[PDB]
């Protein structure tokens, strides 16, 4: 249920594949752009999942380099998705930008990010 | 000055290989074991990082599930590299359990790892 | 401004809270008086005039006349004025643990709240 | 218990804090004058007697007579006992921002304090 193309609240989409062996690829794009905004992402997924009824844990990662922009950071998202007929994978994220040693204390952001299949 | 073997505060022990292009790959060993505390993970990192003594961004996920063990959990960590005669991976972490809708409110852990090129 | 008042979050708890003249918050957080705890906190007193949120902070122990979990909640965010008034907010939730168990002492999540139900 | 006093972090801040008897955390935080800044909180005020930390929070809004930065953090942990006593907390700072930057408003980090410089 993981494969195919997620929405989020901000107006981002990445379309990954869920391979058999718990491999997630695909690419992240943020909202505003086409090309340019387009980066590659890849994680892990449990491919074996409860069946209790509890989601499937995975997480990925995103560098924002790519061939038009380098923002000198990192985000990756730790979540589970729950299916059913209004899937949903929820997710907080940390990203992290290069700094001095200076700077590091400030280095992190955090926040939280809602997929859904359809775009909001 | 990625590539190769790191260890953090708690005895774990990941392996990665930096690609040209910015992925990481490798295994995270977890304190205890040996094979049966073995995981994939697979990242992403700044290949192309400033050059005005800023730390390196970069990510990764492991997926607690291998041939032996699985814990229904995932892993991101989100970070830098610091160069230099001691150098580190200083990150912090997300670890996403798979739960019931009850329980999500629970679902995630929240940490900090100092990886060192040698044993703590 | 805005702030005092009652709060409720999508979890179904209920914030009631002072915002006092000095950037104290005080009151209770109820997660039946079995569920009520104190609560304290602060808040940016005089916020800037540009359309920002209004930054704040709170803590609760999960202690009281009733009940001990060992553990103690943040939550760190910003309220946002208008007919739609909202605290945004990310917290930890840390449990007292051995020194063995540290690495997994501290939950994160978040919570939106709203002035009603 | 052995909260009472003055703590030092890795950056170089000053914690200056009373533990009440009723659970509440008062005191200064200093990141002279211009850096003080007030700061309250809960504590665990009963925490359990089988070797866990004692779980705490507190929060600083980052306004002064003399600076307002229109933020807060909060700080989520646990005291830990002993010759080499500790309070090891990681910490959220949100700053009041636009609606369209709101998901770029908090900050993470980790603090550990210490009794000694
Ligand atoms: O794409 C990014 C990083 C995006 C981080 C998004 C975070 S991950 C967690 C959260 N979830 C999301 O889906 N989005 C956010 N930065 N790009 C921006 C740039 C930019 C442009 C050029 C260059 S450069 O060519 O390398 N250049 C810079 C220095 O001068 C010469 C070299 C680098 C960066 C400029 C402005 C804004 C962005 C940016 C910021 C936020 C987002 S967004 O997705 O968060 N956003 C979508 C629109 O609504 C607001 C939120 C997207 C792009
Ligand atoms: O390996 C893991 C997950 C490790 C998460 C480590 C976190 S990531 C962030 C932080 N950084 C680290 O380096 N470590 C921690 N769990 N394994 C444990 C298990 C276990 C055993 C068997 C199975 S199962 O075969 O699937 N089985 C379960 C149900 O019954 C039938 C099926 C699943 C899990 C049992 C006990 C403990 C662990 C565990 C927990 C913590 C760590 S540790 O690395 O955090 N740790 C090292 C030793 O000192 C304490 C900390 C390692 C393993
Ligand atoms: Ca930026
Ligand atoms: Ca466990």
């Amino acid at each position: 249920g993981i494969t195919g193309t997620w929405y989020n609240q901000l107006g981002s989409t990445f379309i990954v594949t869920a391979g058999a062996d718990g491999a997630l690829t695909g690419t992240y794009e943020s909202a505003v752009g086409n090309a340019e905004s387009r980066y590659v992402l890849t994680g892990r997924y449990d491919s074996a999942p409860a069946t209790d009824g509890s989601g499937t844990a995975l997480g990925w990662t995103v560098a924002w380099k790519n061939n038009y922009r380098n923002d000198h950071s990192a985000t990756t998202w730790s979540g589970q998705y729950v299916g059913g007929a209004e899937a949903r994978i929820n997710t907080q994220w940390l990203l992290t930008s290069g700094t001095t040693e200076a700077n590091a204390w400030k280095s992190t952001l955090v926040g939280h990010d809602t997929f859904t299949k359809v775009k909001p």
